[PDB]
Parts: structure tokens; C-alpha cells; sequence
């Protein structure tokens, strides 16, 4: 495959959810992309396989505990063999965006572990993790469904699996049938006039990206014709009424 | 249930992920969280069940056909009834963070639209489409991993079912063994004493969120306990070397 991904879960069924649906599933089937999954509960010895631990200093909640989690990160190394750069999901980790995605893209072999309950050991990320990487400013249950975007948002980059992707986002689309519930396709997407409709898109993409996130445009190098388009896009929106 | 979620997706399956496994899963199975799926597919009439069209104006790529994600919507809406806001997930929407899914986990009803392919039809957004919501600043193959992460995040408000909390990052956790790999667990953590590990957890939070995310600190009014925590931190960190 052309990428490689372990997986550290609980719950290694969560994935099915991106391995047996869609363009991923069809990757995976088509060994594009390989997913394979250690999980810490196989790693435990006693009887009723306790893979949660209580956190020194009281408070409420439980962790992940350390040996089995520990074991379990390193059989997924074994068997990446060198060169797997070993993930934490985190939201205290770096956030993702697409200059990210595009930068993980370039691993040929990457080890996600999803921690449950309140994390994991802060020690176990010194010695075990390389990177932190959260999805977004928000807490989810578990590190699962974080994993499960990175490995989507990262094979959009495998060659054969198929906004942001120029710093601005996409531009409005639009589908059968002409007339929906009064409301008309634009007149240019259906004039046939390639090189007006690519000016179209490309300014409707930079007026969305002003009016919906103007902070993306600032940190953002303009060619002549985006700049022109843009120009166009304010003059027509403040020749206008607003509510 | 004290919410109920309705979903329209081409792969209801890839649901299965929060709604049979770990705290979701038991939320649902103990009726907290109600999650239903609608597919465009089964709202198809060609022989070939087809859910995709091809986007006026040309381009690579299709996008969701409008009559059978319609209707899928249509039917959805009739079920929840009145009171129910409807979300499309987007890129191009309001970025998810903390504040937005305390925001999302007042409504007592919800409907998320999962969109493949390069989207949908810009006209169901504005006849349809109550909100946008966005996970986060990159592209993703379907709106599905998208709406699990926010059915999770809101899930965790919802009583019974159980970082940004406080505007602040997490502070480190740690479990057994006493000594790990040479790495002791800070002293003040098995020391017994309730209070001195209060402010070492707060006084943490507060170092880790100027060190990591310092500008989540800058629209931040601090209380005076807090103010003092982070100026003895900084202190600290000013009286050592860094690499
Ligand atoms: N936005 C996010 N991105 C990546 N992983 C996330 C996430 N929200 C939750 N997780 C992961 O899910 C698990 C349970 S959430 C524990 C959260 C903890 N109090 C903290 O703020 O660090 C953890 O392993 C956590 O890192
Ligand atoms: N970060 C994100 N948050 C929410 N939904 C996302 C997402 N990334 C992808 N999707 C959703 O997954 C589907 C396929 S991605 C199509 C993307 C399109 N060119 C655009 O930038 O709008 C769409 O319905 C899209 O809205």
C-alpha cells in the first residue's frame, strides 16, 4: 500500500466506519490504504481485563492504564518496523488544518493512538509519542473519531483515492434541475463559456472566503486575477443593500 | 431520550461507530441519545438507485443528486416535526469549538445533512439548511465523520451520558506506576494534600495554554487566584534554560 496506518483502540470496530464505506473503503479494499488495529483490552493479564486506571491526585474520572496501552504501542511499532512517526490524538495537541493534513500526507507509515476516559499518562507521551495532533478546539469521548479524520483527511493525498486547498474556500455547486422551488441556476454555469465559469468560481470562492472568514484572506499572497476578482466582488457587494 | 438526532447519510453503517461503542454507544442503548438515519438511496425510483449528478458548468467531480437527498430530507423533518434545526456539515461553515457545541447541545432535536462527493446543490442549502457547521479548517471525504464528531461532543452535555471548559487546556494526568521508565510522577500528586493539588492542576492548565495555544489566553478574563498561578508559572519558566 501506499500508506500505512496502526491503530491504537479500545475499540477497533469504530474503524469499519471508514474501512468498509465510501472512498476510503474502497482504498482500503483496493490496498491503497492499509489500517490495522492493536487493541490495549488483548494486552491485559488479569481475569477481567482492566484497561482503565485511577489518576494519582484523586479528582474524578479514570485513565487509560499504563501497561497494557504501553505494550500494545509497542507491538504496533514492531510490526511498522523504522520510520513510523507515532501520534497521540489530543486536544491539547497541534490543530489540524489542510497544511497539516498535507504535512502528515508525506509519512509513508504513521502509528495513531486513541486514548478514552480522561487520556493517558503524561509520561507515556514523552516516551512513546512523537507528535499531538487535535482535530478541533472541542472534546469528544474518545481519540477514535479524531483518528478516523486524520486518516480520511490524509487519503484525499493517496494517488488513486479520489476548499482550503488554495487557502480559500469552494465555491457554490450546483446540480439538475434547472428550477428549484423557484430558485434558478446561475446563468453563466449553463453558457458553456469555460474560461468565464472558471472566473466565476474562482470569484465566488474569494467572496465567500472574505464574508465567511476574512482572517483567511489576510495571511494569504493574491495572484493579479484573485486580487482583480476579489476588487470585483467587494465593488458588487457594496453596491448593494444588506441586512 | 433527552436528545434525539436524525441523520441523512448514504452510509447509515458508518454510525454504528458512536452508537454501539464506549459512553455514546451506552447513551444510546439507555435511550439519552436518540440517532436515526435516512438514505438518499432509498429515496431513489431509477433501476440503478442512483444519488449522484453531474454539477452544471462542467469540472471534475459529481455532486449529491437533489431529488432523492430532498426527499431523504423531506421525510426527515416530517419524523422530528416541528423545532428541529437542521445542519448542513461544510467546510464552508461555522467552525466547531467549545462554545459552539455548548451552543448545539440546547436543541432538543437536531438534523444533520452528510453530503459526499463535492457537496450538494447550493439551492437546498438555502431552502433546506437551517445552519453550517464545519469540524474544522480541511477536507474530508463525507459529511458522516464530520456529524459523529458533533453528535459525540454534544453528547458529553447531555446529563447521565458521563480542555476549553474554561477557555484552558488540560493539565498533565498520571497513573501507575509510581515510576515509569526513569519519569517519577510529580511529588505534589501523592502527596494527600487536596488543595496544593487544586492549584497544581489549575497552575498547569494555565502554563500549558501560554506555552501551546497562547492566544486562547489573550480573550480570556482571568480571576485574580488565576492571574497569580500564571504569573508564578511564567516566573518559573523565566528561571530556566530552554531549548
Ligand atoms: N479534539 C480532540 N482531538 C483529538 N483527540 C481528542 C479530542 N477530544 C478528545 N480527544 C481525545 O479523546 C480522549 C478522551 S477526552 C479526555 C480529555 C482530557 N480532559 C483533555 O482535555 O486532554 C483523549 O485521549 C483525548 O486526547
Ligand atoms: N471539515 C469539514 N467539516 C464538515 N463537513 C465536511 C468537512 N470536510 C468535508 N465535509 C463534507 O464532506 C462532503 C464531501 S467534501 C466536498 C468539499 C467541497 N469541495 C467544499 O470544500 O465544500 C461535503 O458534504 C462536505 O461539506
Amino acid at each position: 500500500s501506499h500508506m500505512w496506518i496502526g491503530v491504537i483502540s479500545l475499540f477497533p470496530e469504530m474503524f469499519k466506519a471508514i474501512t468498509e464505506f465510501g472512498v476510503t473503503g474502497r482504498a482500503v479494499k483496493h490496498n491503497l490504504l492499509k489500517v490495522e488495529c492493536w487493541n490495549p483490552r488483548d494486552f491485559t493479564f488479569d481475569k477481567h481485563k482492566t484497561v482503565d486506571d485511577r489518576p494519582y491526585g484523586g479528582g474524578p474520572g479514570m485513565l487509560m492504564m499504563v501497561q497494557p496501552l504501553r505494550d500494545a504501542i509497542h507491538t504496533a511499532k514492531a510490526a511498522a518496523g523504522e520510520g513510523a512517526k507515532v501520534i497521540y490524538l489530543s486536544p491539547q495537541g497541534r490543530k489540524l488544518d489542510q497544511g497539516g493534513v498535507t504535512e502528515l500526507a508525506q509519512n509513508q507509515k504513521l502509528i495513531l493512538v486513541c486514548g478514552r476516559y480522561e487520556g493517558i499518562d503524561e509520561r507515556l507521551i514523552q516516551t512513546e509519542i512523537d507528535e499531538e495532533w487535535s482535530i478541533g478546539d472541542y472534546v469528544l469521548t474518545g481519540g477514535e473519531l479524531p483518528a478516523m479524520t486524520l486518516i480520511d483527511a490524509v487519503a484525499r493525498f493517496i494517488p488513486g483515492v479520489l476548499s482550503f486547498a488554495d487557502g480559500l474556500l469552494d465555491c457554490p455547486h450546483y446540480t439538475r434541475p434547472e428550477v428549484l422551488e423557484g430558485l434558478t441556476v446561475p446563468p453563466v454555469l449553463m453558457s458553456g463559456h469555460h474560461e468565464e465559469i472558471r472566473k466565476w468560481r474562482l470569484k465566488q470562492s474569494l467572496q465567500r472566503t472574505w464574508l465567511r472568514r476574512p482572517e483567511l484572506l489576510e495571511g494569504l499572497a493574491l495572484t493579479d486575477e484573485q486580487r482583480k476578482l476579489l476588487k470585483e466582488a467587494q465593488a458588487e457587494h457594496n453596491s448593494l443593500e444588506h441586512h
